[PDB]
């Protein structure tokens, strides 16, 4: 451990093993200094043009973290492409971390004459956060990553956190977390930093397509020994009565049979058109979305439930907020295009669940006697019944891992509605900061806490490696599957790789679910 | 303590007079909507069929209903088969044929009146008990559970 | 008691990289037409950010 | 009986993510006149019947 | 006997695939008469390796 | 046919290259990656030893 | 070392932290562009100082398009060793058979 | 391994030994930074003077 001799290697390499596959991968990172070394008061109130809606109250803290939550930082898309081919599932066990070839460096303003120098005595404070003492911001998908093409270097973001509030004011039940509170270790240029973490158990992740519908579980051949109502009144004329006949399900009638299961939840939302000529002519994109009220707020029920997004051939419809959207690159933030963003398809999963822009079913509504027509009610928003069934969302190559599941006294099957896996424990959060050097400070005492700083920021390496485990093949069916490929006709330039300029790009959101299974 | 969940079907009468003179046994039916079809919700989840001496009162595709020896296939009569009955489940359960509750609608003042909302379909909630539906001696015994990701309490 | 709500669990400084339906009728004037536009959630718009 | 199963649909026409078995891949047993067969199978456990 | 696969290739490659679209029957299976039927002839030379 | 040995495994390559150190990052944060490079270059010896 | 160009004024400092990265292909999956007869060689007197080439490679094409077979190969995918001032690098190759050369 | 200490020798020498030969040879080299740490297609079309 010396100023001349480095600390570490470069490891970014992918082992297949059967059963497991083992993820290597390594970035280069750099940390500036945010704000000014101190803590922050902000919110946001009901006055301005601002509504109740989006108010909150926190603070910003100078700690800056690490976020890998998201598939594209471990899988080149040849793995990617590996993995969905050749198995039912997987799910992780365990992971590494490793920091290295830390340096610190000091700039100088003179002007216009910017000089950038080495500093070889100052340190960084880098600690885990293992036993969950703090708000946890990772699995909410923010920007920051680990870039997906290796030889990228990114800047580290910024951790803030909110509280309770009553407007732009605090409550009594308020907290205030300061993070030099818990321990941490400091580095030296020529130290390093690890730790190991083990996931607990958790169900396989179900990356396969049903070759079979609820509705069409029998037998095609054989009459059923049980019956249902098919006649109430006659059929000789017009002098028709009442009376009751009864018929036994067969082939021809097969909506009519006896059924063991239900189809999954429903939460049903509006429905939009990718043809701009079909939708109506109003700014309908709020006042007509899927909303759940929270203690006087309107949050947007983003995406909701894991329901299909559309059925046989109308590809062209999609629910307002209910899939996941994916930015191209160079996508504006505010005001993106048709043309500039990637809509994604969960029509996979229309064998068991309900397509999210109908309706449930329709029940009875009062009672039907002689002098007295019988109705109906449709039914749009339908709890848990006994003896549905239902399928997670998928996932899918650039969106989140997991999710910390909250400490409550009770929850109803906690999978992430972004997907993913549900983690009661999850990963814990590293917090990494630059450690204050004062400038020169007066000659006679001054009891004021100090404020003229020296500007640094620091550099370095970091190593994850991510264990897997996996769930191999094993069916009987006789024609070809359905394969993830490339295409075959020449192009502009190949896709998965850099352009002309340098710039990686990533043209369409890869799914999961190709492979099947029967029910 | 609560009530178990409700999922509403229409109601419909072993005395022929007593019903409404029309062909409602479809529109009127209980139904889930699934990718552009609509499947028969039967016999939907474990409700009971019929309230005190309300014997002659059953859900139009709520119950399992069993054939007689030598019924017909298509259009058999009242007489050539048999209705099962859940009447014993009605000591949790909802009954199949009437609502859940009776919920607030909106927010009373001193110039309004308050008004009330009938609840037909309800999802679960915490605290909620219930029974499930019985078997019987010529019913089925297992069922495959479907591998899917959630299911929520996993009984035929 | 919980010292965060569920509609701000997100971090208040970073935009995301996954949009949302923002524009459907273009605002040129009172010749207005049917379009489409998109755009990132950020700070000032933590109504629509995508939650899980 | 006979032997029939399902799979996608869009109309009378399949898609590409339906599958056909064929049941001549899997490992059979033939049974000449004074042959015999048996199998033996265990339940998992499962809640009790509610028969009251 | 086998050789597995052993590259440092960077973009995705090229692999035999099936066709996403519908149509009127599934290939390499059987018609509504019962006659087996292959419709095209496979290669073998998919993956690649430098000279 | 230039001459010489024909060899079916020949002497390995063996790449060089200077690893990337960035210039001053700004203040607030970016998504986009860093263009902005401090210019180096390196040197050293080598030494091959061959047997015939 | 590292280079600064201030009005004219260029100078050239040490730089005692910065790596390099070495790394040999021994199971033959990059493209193999030596003896091909390109320049670059070593000197032929010894006293001599040269600049090291630049690697690119070529794949199929149809005309300045590519084509499905088309690969692209990212270097940083191999493992390498990375060296600061002070550390060094080596490895040891064996020949397969040959027949001799006719030098008569 | 520290920085005020080489780590090598200048070995340029041939020895002969009835029959082997051994021969070592050593320069001293200089690397560059190639197309400012980027990746770039190249290619060339059938457009212009150029022929296919």
């Amino acid at each position: 451990d010396g100023v001349g001799s480095s600390s570490g290697n470069w490891h970014c390499d992918s082992t297949w093993l059967g059963d497991r596959v083992i993820t290597t991968s390594t970035r280069t990172w750099a940390l500036p200094t945010y704000n000014n070394h101190l803590y922050k008061q902000i919110s946001n109130g009901t006055s301005g043009g601002a509504t109740n809606d989006n108010t909150y109250f926190g603070y910003s803290t100078p700690w800056g973290y690490f976020d890998f939550n998201r598939f594209h930082c471990h899988f080149s898309p040849r793995d990617w492409q590996r993995l969905i081919n050749n198995n039912w599932g997987f799910r992780p066990k365990r992971l590494s971390f490793k920091l290295f070839n830390i340096q610190v460096k000091e700039v100088t303003q003179n002007e216009g004459t910017k000089t950038i120098a080495n500093n070889l005595t100052s340190t960084i404070q880098v600690f885990t956060d293992s036993e969950y003492q703090l708000p946890y911001v990772l699995g909410s998908a923010h920007q920051g990553c680990l870039p997906p093409f290796p030889a990228d270097v990114f800047m580290i973001p910024q951790y803030g956190y909110l509280t309770l509030n009553n407007g732009s004011q605090a409550v009594g039940r308020s907290s205030f977390y300061c993070l030099e509170y818990f321990p941490s270790q400091m580095l030296r240029t020529g130290n390093n930093f690890q730790f190991t973490y083990t996931f607990e158990d958790v169900p396989f992740h179900s990356s396969y397509a049903h070759s079979q519908s609820l509705d069409r579980l029998m037998n095609p051949l054989i009459d059923q020994y049980l019956y249902y109502l098919s006649r109430t009144q006659t059929t000789g004329g017009t002098a028709n009565t009442q009376t009751l006949g009864f018929s036994q399900g067969g082939p021809n009638t097969m909506a009519n049979q006896a059924k063991n299961w239900l189809p999954g939840p429903c939460y049903r939302q509006q429905r939009v058109s990718t043809t701009t000529g079909q939708n109506n002519n109003s700014n309908f994109a709020w006042t007509a979305g899927t909303k759940y009220h929270l203690n006087g707020r309107n949050s947007l029920a983003n995406p909701g439930i894991a329901m299909a997004t559309h059925k046989d051939d109308e590809e062209r419809f999609f629910p307002s907020n209910g899939i996941l959207i994916f930015g191209k690159q160079n996508a504006a933030r505010d005001n993106a295009d048709y043309s500039d963003v990637m809509l994604t398809s969960e029509e996979e999963i229309k064998t068991t669940n309900p397509v999210a822009t109908e309706e449930y079913g329709i029940v009875a509504d009062n009672l039907q006697q002689q002098n007295t027509a019988p109705q109906i009610g449709t039914v749009n928003s339908q709890g848990a019944l006994p003896g549905m069934v239902w399928q997670n969302r998928d996932v899918y190559l650039q969106g989140p891992i997991w999710a910390k599941i909250p400490h409550t006294d009770g929850n109803f099957h906690p999978s992430p509605l972004m997907g993913g896996f549900g983690l009661k424990h999850p990963p814990p959060q590293i917090l990494i900061k630059n450690t204050p050097v004062p400038a020169d400070p007066p000659t006679t005492f001054n009891q004021s806490k100090l404020n003229s700083f020296i500007t640094q920021y620091s550099t370095g390496q970091v190593s994850v490696e991510i264990e897997w485990e996996l769930q191999k093949e094993n069916s009987k069916r006789w024609n070809p599957e359905i394969q993830y490929t490339s295409n075959y006709y020449k192009s502009t330039s190949v896709d998965f790789a850099v352009n002309t300029e340098g710039v990686y790009s990533e043209p369409r959101p890869i799914g999961t679910r190709y492979l099947t299974r029967n029910l």
